[PDB]
């Protein structure tokens, strides 16, 4: 491919820190994937502010762009950005009141994928359900990819599941930027990802997590005309 960096068994290794209303926490992560696959594990440990007194759940989307199946020939943004990286910004808002901002630096050192991710959450009520910790994991979803504002932007709603069956809804909003120059990259036009988050294991009051993901980028297959 392009991307020759970029094997097809690939680790990485995280570090995220920040706060949720006046809670501050710290996590380190170590996993590895398949990055053509658009498949990835990713091994969680909460190192401080641990127990969260937060759903974990709100969490999940900031622990990994390189590790999309590009399929039908979209151009891999992500891939095409090594050796120099890419970031991310996001903010998603809870239909509930909660607000969580997440900046992420993507680096590849040594032949590893080198994640450094900071959050910063605000307006979670005390009596909801993140605060309260009723979430039961996301469903499935679907992020609508462009190109625009010099890089690309992503959009989605999401539903999180609650205790007793209903649903929270968060819309994301993200911004992803190359550090490599534009002019060196083969652009997408408007694309899709399908993703499934699931948390395959939770040890401590959330304290550890195991968290698996597949990723596959699309058009829409729809008829036309
Ligand atoms: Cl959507």
């Amino acid at each position: 491919m392009s991307e020759e960096l970029i094997k097809e068994n690939m680790h990485m290794k995280l570090y995220m820190e920040g706060t949720v209303d006046n809670h501050h926490f710290k996590c380190t992560s170590e996993g590895e994937g398949k990055p053509y696959e658009g498949t990835q594990t990713m091994r969680i440990k909460v190192v401080e502010g641990g127990p969260l007194p937060f759903a974990f759940d709100i969490l999940a989307t900031s622990f990994s762009k390189t590790f999309i199946n590009h399929t039908q020939g979209i151009p891999d943004f992500f891939k095409q950005s090594f050796p120099e990286g890419f970031t991310w910004e996001r903010v998603t808002t809870y239909e509930d009141g909660g607000v969580l901002t997440a900046t992420q630096d993507t680096s590849l050192q040594d032949g590893c994928l080198i994640y450094n991710v900071k959050i910063r959450g605000v307006n979670f009520t005390s009596n909801g359900p993140v605060m309260q910790k009723k979430t039961l994991g996301w469903e499935a979803f679907t992020e609508t990819l462009y190109p625009a504002d010099g890089g690309l932007e992503g959009r989605n709603d999401m539903a999180l599941k609650l205790v007793g069956g209903s649903h929270l809804i968060a819309n994301i909003k993200t911004t992803y930027r190359s550090k490599k120059p534009a002019k060196n990259l083969k652009m997408p036009g408007v694309y899709y990802v399908d993703y499934r988050l699931e948390r395959i294991k939770e040890a401590n009051n959330e304290t550890y997590v195991e968290q698996h993901e597949v990723a596959v980028a699309r058009y829409c297959d729809l008829p036309s005309k």
